[PDB]
């Protein structure tokens, strides 16, 4: 069982810049990838960077070069840095990593993202 704790949010002017935060607990030692997600109000929810335990990365084409994932693995933490960011981004970020068809997590609060020009 792995359980994530999300933060960093919050609101944010437009190219401003935010670091979000996933922290695993629990069976950790055996995740794969981990995945930020967003949902926009209304929309469903997408991945937008996911990164591997080897530290392999890959963005949505929206947030290429402007978001950046890593992990520190003595921390168990997973980080969305999110630089330039624009109203477009306004949406709740949430951690999780896919395991097939289910997750590796329940869904947490996800951290709110609100982007104000």
């Amino acid at each position: 069982q792995v359980q994530l704790q999300e933060s960093g949010g919050g609101l944010v002017q437009a190219g401003g810049s935010l670091r979000l935060s996933c922290a695993a607990s629990g069976s950790t030692f055996g995740i794969r990838t981990m995945g930020w997600y967003r949902q926009a109000p209304g929309k469903q929810r997408d991945l937008v960077a996911i990164i591997s335990s080897g530290g392999s990365t890959d963005y949505a084409d929206s947030v290429k070069g402007r978001f950046t994932i890593s992990r520190d693995n003595a921390k168990n933490t997973v980080y969305l840095q999110m630089d330039s960011l624009k109203p477009e981004d306004t949406a709740i970020y949430y951690c999780n990593a896919r395991v097939g068809i289910t997750m590796l997590a329940h869904w947490g609060q996800g951290t709110q993202v609100t982007v104000s020009s």
